[PDB]
């Protein structure tokens, strides 16, 4: 339809540990939500601070929640993960200032403008009960205070009764367009995982969803997100024979972030696999039984490793796939254009 | 039928850290059977013995184990399961003395008496080998000494050969009532569940019964069942979009249990979930797919998650699904009165 | 077709903590692959070392790694894990000098020989690509020396192209026959199984394939492998009404070793399960919904537990089981005689 796109005029003052619910208004179908941490960090003290490295600024805001009806989840990621997505989706030119390590003048201050992008495809908004985007903000670095706020960019694409009949009316229930493709960008995190030299089991991926690609980090209790202990990842089909998808060292997976995203690392301990490139197209587990992959990590020490998956769900997933050759070859084509939109 | 209860005349003693296994007679149908820890605690020491703080005197049967045939299994869970689950559907007025920290006067003794319960509905004992209930007695309590032993009351129901048709026959295999429920009250124990905010997936439902409610309690290795780590608990549908039933802080779970079972909470640690409130009846997964409901936990510090089931199975599921709009009519009847017999 | 075996040229240096990967010639298929180390074990100090008990000579090797393809893998086990399922499947009769605990005459020696036995059925070597038996040595033992080298002896079968048409020519995708049956003997470590009387649940067999036994033997941190710890084994059907295949007591099991494999017990905290004599022929789990079949152990003591599996694949499962009764009738009895011969 037309795609079209407005900021809200209703902010959020960022204060630290605090949770502030945005709701999104539901004007027409939902392609993206951008949130910008835009203020400044002010440094009253004598002696200049400076502020916290990696993930800052990113962690400003501690986690992020992004669900409709309150009840079924779009989005559940951390400001320093959905930060760190961010920061390899876009050449790492993705807004956030101030860079780790800078000094605010002493009693003076900074430029804060961090940002974040929730890639709903083509979200049925307005058939749906309260999107609403909970911001669970973090703590203000130490020794000097935040004063920023959120900026809501929505962009709605103008679906029409007609188009939605284009693309195979509505679901089963009817209730969202039969090509609705809702993003699924969980995180799980993993804890403890042990100090090996042979990649040691770090997690299944459960079924349900189809994988486009995993952002997988960990976090030293000394060095934070800047450490240098996952080196060899690996994704495993443990499911018939063994056979290994991806048996890759740590420095050549960022490598692959290299000549992927055309941006240095995130940090030592950060990268991205897309599973498009292991599998042919997508790695798809709507069916297939649990535990039939996991992905492995061998750690330096012993850490915490996060995996956050940008993954969608096809609430629909049979009757595109119980759709007559005909249907089907058409229905599929929003649906593939659908999915595509979801990169960040 | 004709219900109809009475003790076995042949008890045992309660050793410490032993497996005494009892046969309950198949004189008719099996309703419920109820074991009593019924003695005395005797301090032959100089000075009063304090008795250790609750799961005590619960744990003094370390586990239980009712099951026939040897193979199949009723119950697997421990006296400090089985029984703070007791503490729940009675609004805690389930027989255990002495209290939590009771005090046992020097050279003299203190009343002992517990009690549990095994809801078998109407488990058809006389058509099945062997119920033979395995009571793994746990360890005496540090100063005192447990002096008594179990009591099996047992309590039948007088099915006859007609009444039994008048439900539907038997089984396809014939081998039990075509309306059988036999209860899967199991207990799933899950280790280290680490310390978080946000909850951490805990362990999966796995399919294969009908879920009634659960009981989720922590265990602390300093203050055991009485710290307050469970803080944030929820069953998440994570097959297909990611779906909440619950997402209830630890307090207000208590808090329905308040107004539920009328009851204090039995430690700072412990809960009860009921399905049929969070879904539509109770919580089926007979035939859903594996890795589709976990539950989470919010845990203060790295503990332990306690997980027992009332569930129940329905050994002939398929003909009772299979079966005509008809008979269905008065055979779902059946099957829903002994649902709801099984309880505790 | 036609066996015929051979030694090649190409012996291994045995280092202490190095991975030595060998390539196995590709010439018709393989059967069976031996490896030996032989040498002797020097001690060259003033007093005569006794060497470390079991596993030793064993783990001289800590690991064994067969997998074709450089991601297919046929074999993950340790030459614990390896060596004790040798010392099983051959009534103890499994070389392996010198025996744990014998003394190297100080400034004098002693003699080395230990095999271990992939067993391949017949793998369609010349239809894969890289066949690389990765052997990761382990540590020389305390005091003395080992100076021995690796021995491949392979056997291969004369499979022509003919007789592969004799039993359902290719598979699907046509890489190698039909009626392949690719060995699986993975070994899944568990640590930290807590202490318990009643056997707690250790871990599932997932699916994905056919098992043929398991052999499980738990560790002490203090008696290594020579401990008393696993009391009571035992097999749970957890999906469904919960059954028992196997709750037999440790003595009992090691008891069915004595009658299977008419050999003493190797250590006491090991054991073999076989199961063609707990299901009828072998329990498949190429279907089965995971988390459907677990094992139990009742350990003294904390410990950690190994459970090598001599499990199975059929890479093309689906087209035996959509094979006409006509022809599924031959090639059921090719992939019947491959799927025994994968016995060690």
């Amino acid at each position: 339809g037309e795609i079209y796109t407005e900021t809200l005029q209703q902010t959020y003052a960022w204060t630290a540990g605090t949770n502030i619910p945005i709701k999104i208004p539901r004007n027409n179908f939902i392609r993206k939500i951008r949130v910008q941490l835009i203020g400044s960090i002010s440094n009253s003290g004598t002696a200049a601070v400076t502020l916290p490295s990696a993930p800052f600024p990113y962690n400003l805001v501690q986690t992020f929640n992004l669900s409709y009806e309150g009840s079924k989840t779009l989005y559940s990621v951390s400001g320093t993960g959905l930060g760190i997505l961010m920061y390899y989706t876009t050449k790492g030119q993705n807004p956030a200032y101030p860079a780790p390590g800078t000094s605010v003048p002493a009693s003076g201050s900074v430029n804060l403008n961090v940002m974040w992008e929730f890639d709903l495809a083509r979200f049925p908004a307005t058939m749906v009960q309260n999107i609403i985007l909970s911001i669970l903000t973090g703590q203000a670095p130490s020794g000097v205070s935040i004063n920023a706020s959120f900026y809501i960019t929505i962009t709605y694409e103008r679906v029409t009764a007609q188009e939605i009949l284009s693309e195979g009316g509505l679901g089963a229930d009817g209730e969202m367009p039969l090509a609705t493709v809702l993003p699924k960008v969980i995180e799980i995190p993993t804890f403890n995982v042990p100090a090996s030299s042979a990649p040691i089991h770090v997690a299944y991926l459960q079924p349900g969803q189809i994988y486009k690609r995993q952002l997988v980090y960990v976090i030293n209790s000394t060095s934070g997100i800047n450490n240098t202990d996952p080196t060899e990842y690996e994704l495993k089909i443990v499911r018939g024979v063994p056979t290994d998808k991806i048996k890759v060292s740590w420095a050549a997976l960022q490598a692959e972030n290299q000549a992927e995203y055309q941006v240095a690392p995130y940090s030592g301990a950060s990268a991205i696999i897309d599973f498009r490139k292991y599998f042919n197209g997508d790695l798809d587990l709507t069916h297939a039984p649990s535990d039939s992959i996991e992905y492995d990590l061998a750690l330096q020490n012993q850490d915490n490793v996060y995996s956050l998956y940008v993954s969608y769900v096809l609430p629909y997933y049979d009757q595109l796939a119980a759709l007559p050759a005909q249907v089907a070859a058409i229905v599929q084509q929003y649906v593939a254009r659908q999915k595509r939109r979801i990169k960040r």
